[PDB]
């Protein structure tokens, strides 16, 4: 009988229903249910969708009308692990039933059902769909919204509902939302349009279960379009205008002075939308969320404040290091006034050698990740350091392997001097390009040159018989080690090439020697100048961003290098909004177009100007 | 741009070729499961794909199992 009443609606049929009904009732409440998962038979016709639905359903919900039993029916969970908390109402608002969704809202469905599922909190993001766990957020998520209007505007509907994860709706709606190529700007209206309606701050400063609001988790998701709404969000009517974070200060002509808020975003409230958008490196626009309103400008002014004499007295100290280093390395014996260089160079050394390590010792794994483009300085000037301290080490104690650390020492200071240009835009462009050549395709080349040079070198040693008596410079591919020398000094141009060396097979030695000065000279080394070209080619434009990137790191860490005091040079002002009080930051901003041509309505000072 | 294709070329004949060094046995790989259709005989063999896209929003009618996933 079970069977009988299960496997028909999903045909949708209007008339075997009530006959297969009557008798079913007569029989006798542990009748239209599942014993496995709960599939009650209302929710049960939901997911077969056939234009006979909505009739059965009415059937179903007039049934249960009639005999006293409505809220064990249209409030029925699931039983399975991978569904724990899937309703009627989940899986209809999915299908596009408004009408049908509208029908079971009205019945008394759950509307704070929580789809707490495994299916439903997915962790490869390839065998599930998060959404919420939430008829609403589903609602919202989904793309439709006369379903959320419908849903918002009840007796029991909770907005501000927090499923297993701690998210809301409107951490849901930051979650799923993505690029206006994969799917439209759906989420921005929704986030939009359900912020307004709740018409209160609660949403945006509720903290999921990771510490972070909805603006922050927008910050770190890389969701650059609805940070760029939320950052950038004026309100035009006045009856809630504290939602707002954007406000016109005053607008004349094509001149517009707008106040940005800096309530989570400047870095002074531990996890702010700045360092979290600088700092993380799990995202791919991380250049382009910069590029937003107030972190553009707070990045400026911070640079032109604080920053820039900060990079320039770094610059000035480890120039100052390395040359007195060098100048005390060169001039060794092989001096009380003397004395300062070298105690200088031991207390600089040692000050950088504690700095890396407290900066490698909360390093993640995360920024390691990638090709070395954001730890790589770290890690070399923390054995620049090192190798200063175990070059005094060994100066001490009577060790005479002491000038070969202080040697690379000279010379390693001296290369990573090349961090300091990222100050300068040209400089910066310079050096990044130098980190993507040399680690594309300087690296290839290098394998692929030693393979051959290697192989070469060994196959050329091994065609020379030994020297005859009395004679020690016959030929000049003698060993391994000879040959791979003179193998790379052909390369390089230098030397003279001398054939008469004492091969058995001359002919076959210079074979192989036109085949190595083929296969390197006109087809890796050209290959690599031309190879390079593209990479410059490509990182032409992707320069002005990754540089900035760079900056924005050394302003935030040179930031975080002040004491408790004398970071007190805050953004701009204390005057924000109308609100009576807690004004809290602002940040003027001044904008120039001469295509609108509107009357200034959002206006807040009728006076413009200072 | 004609470099992501052609090495792919060269992965998918060395692929090709290093399945049919297998023997007899050991071959014993096959993609995936048995049920594909509801054809009463000969399921033959199937392969499951999932798709991510955010555009359509239609209701699914041509759907074959009620409930998703595993
Ligand atoms: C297109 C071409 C350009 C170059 C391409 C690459 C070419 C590379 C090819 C190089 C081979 C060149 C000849 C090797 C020397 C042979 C003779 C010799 O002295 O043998 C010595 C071995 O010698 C070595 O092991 C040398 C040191 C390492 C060589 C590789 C450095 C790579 C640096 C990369 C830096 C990172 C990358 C840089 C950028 C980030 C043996 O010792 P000896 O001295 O004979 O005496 C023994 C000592 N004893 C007596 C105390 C016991
Ligand atoms: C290997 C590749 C090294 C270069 C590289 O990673 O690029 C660097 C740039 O590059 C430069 O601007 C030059 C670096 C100095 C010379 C590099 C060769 C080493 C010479 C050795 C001579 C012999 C000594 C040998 C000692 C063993 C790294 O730049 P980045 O990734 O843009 O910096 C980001 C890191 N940060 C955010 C923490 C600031
Ligand atoms: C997660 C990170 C947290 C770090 C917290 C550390 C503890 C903080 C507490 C205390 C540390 C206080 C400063 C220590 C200085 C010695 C350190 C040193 O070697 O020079 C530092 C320079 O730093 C300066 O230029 C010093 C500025 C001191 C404050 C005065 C500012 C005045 C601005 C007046 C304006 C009007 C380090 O320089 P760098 O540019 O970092 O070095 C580059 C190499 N790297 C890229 C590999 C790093
Ligand atoms: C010169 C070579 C010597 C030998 C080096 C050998 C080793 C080679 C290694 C490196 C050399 C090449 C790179 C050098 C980078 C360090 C300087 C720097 O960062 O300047 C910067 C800060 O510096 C200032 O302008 C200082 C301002 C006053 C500070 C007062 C402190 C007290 C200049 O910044 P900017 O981007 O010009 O300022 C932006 C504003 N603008 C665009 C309107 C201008
Ligand atoms: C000591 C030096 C060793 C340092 C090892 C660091 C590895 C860096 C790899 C790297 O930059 O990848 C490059 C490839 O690079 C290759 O294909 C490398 C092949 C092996 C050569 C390694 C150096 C040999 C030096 C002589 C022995 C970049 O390749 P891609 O196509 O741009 O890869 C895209 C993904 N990525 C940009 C995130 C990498
Ligand atoms: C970076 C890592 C890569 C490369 C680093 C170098 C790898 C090999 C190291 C050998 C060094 C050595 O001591 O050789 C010795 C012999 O050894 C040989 O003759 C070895 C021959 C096979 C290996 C090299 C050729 C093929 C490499 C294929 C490419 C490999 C992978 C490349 C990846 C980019 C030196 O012999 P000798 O100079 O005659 O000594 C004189 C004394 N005697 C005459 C008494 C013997
Ligand atoms: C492969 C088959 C064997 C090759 C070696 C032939 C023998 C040889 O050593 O001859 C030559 C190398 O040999 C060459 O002339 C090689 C030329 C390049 C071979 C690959 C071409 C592509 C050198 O031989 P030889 O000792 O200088 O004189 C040969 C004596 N005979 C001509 C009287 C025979």
């Amino acid at each position: 009988l079970k069977k009988r009443i299960f496997a028909a609606v999903s045909e949708g049929c209007v008339e075997e229903l009530v006959e297969l009904l009557v008798e079913l009732q007569e029989l006798c409440m542990h009748k239209l249910t599942a014993s496995d998962t709960g599939k009650t038979c209302l929710m049960k016709a939901l997911l077969n969708i056939n234009p006979n639905t909505k009739e059965i359903v009415r059937i179903l919900l007039a049934f249960a009308e009639e005999n006293d039993i409505l809220g064990r029916f249209i409030n029925a969970e699931y039983t399975e692990e991978a569904y724990e908390g899937q309703t009627a109402l989940n899986i209809a608002i999915e299908r596009r039933q408004g009408d049908i969704a509208a029908l079971l809202i009205a019945a008394g469905a759950d509307v704070n059902a929580h789809a707490k599922g495994a299916f439903f909190n997915p962790k490869y993001q390839h065998e599930g769909f998060y959404f919420g766990e939430t008829p609403l957020a589903l609602a919202a998520c989904t793309n439709q919204p006369e379903i959320v209007q419908l849903l918002m505007e009840h007796e029991q509907t909770d907005i501000t509902s927090r499923d297993s994860r701690g998210n809301n709706i409107l951490h849901a709606l930051v979650t799923v939302a993505e690029d206006f190529k994969t799917q439209n700007d759906f989420v921005k209206r929704m986030y939009d349009m359900i912020l307004l309606r709740s018409g209160n701050w609660e949403l945006e400063t509720t903290r999921n279960n990771d510490g972070l609001t909805p603006l922050q988790l927008a910050a770190k998701m890389g969701k650059a379009e609805i940070l760029k709404y939320i950052l950038s969000r004026e309100i035009k009517e006045k009856r809630l205008r504290s939602l707002s974070r954007k406000f016109t200060d005053w607008a004349y002509g094509p001149v517009s002075s707008s106040l940005y808020d800096l309530t989570n975003v400047d870095t002074t409230t531990d996890n702010s939308v700045l360092e979290i958008t600088v700092y993380n490196t799990n995202i791919d626009n991380r250049h382009e969320m910069l590029t937003l309103e107030p972190l553009h400008t707070l990045l400026h002014m911070k640079w032109k404040k604080f920053a820039k004499h900060m990079f320039f007295l770094s610059f000035c100290f480890y120039f100052f290091y390395n040359i007195t280093l060098t100048l005390v390395s060169y001039y060794r014996p092989r001096g009380w006034l003397q004395l300062l260089g070298r105690m200088f160079v031991l207390i600089w050394a040692m000050c950088i050698s504690v700095k890396e390590g407290i900066a490698i010792f909360l390093l993640r794994p995360s920024d390691l990740q990638s090709i070395l483009s954001d730890a790589w300085f770290h890690f070399v000037f923390f054995i620049q350091a090192v190798l200063v301290i175990l070059s005094v080490f060994l100066y001490l104690f009577a060790y005479k392997e002491y000038l070969a650390c202080l040697v690379l020492a000279m010379a390693l200071g001296w290369a990573n001097m090349l961090y300091y240009t990222r100050g300068f835009q040209s400089m910066g462009m310079y050096s990044v390009m130098i980190q993507k050549v040399i680690l594309h395709d300087v690296l290839k080349f290098l394998f692929v040159y030693i393979v051959f040079l290697l192989g070469f070198g060994v196959a050329l040693a091994s065609l020379i018989e030994k020297c005859p008596k009395d004679n020690k410079d016959c030929s000049s591919y003698g060993s391994f080690s000879d040959a791979v020398l003179e193998l790379f000094k052909l390369t390089i141009g230098l030397g003279d090439l001398n054939i008469q060396q004492n091969s058995k097979y001359p002919i076959l030695f210079l074979f192989l020697l036109i085949t190595y000065v083929i296969l390197t000279f006109v087809l890796l080394l050209n290959m690599l100048i031309a190879l390079m070209g593209e990479t410059v080619e490509n990182v032409s434009k992707e320069s002005e961003r990754i540089w900035r990137l760079q900056r924005a790191r050394t302003i935030l860490e040179f930031e975080k290098m002040l004491p408790e005091w004398l970071r007190s040079r805050f953004r701009m002002g204390e005057l924000c909004k109308v609100a009576e009080d807690d004004f809290r930051l602002c940040l003027r901003i001044n904008e120039v177009k001469w295509t609108e041509w509107k009357t200034h309505v959002s206006f807040l000072n009728e006076d413009p100007g200072p």
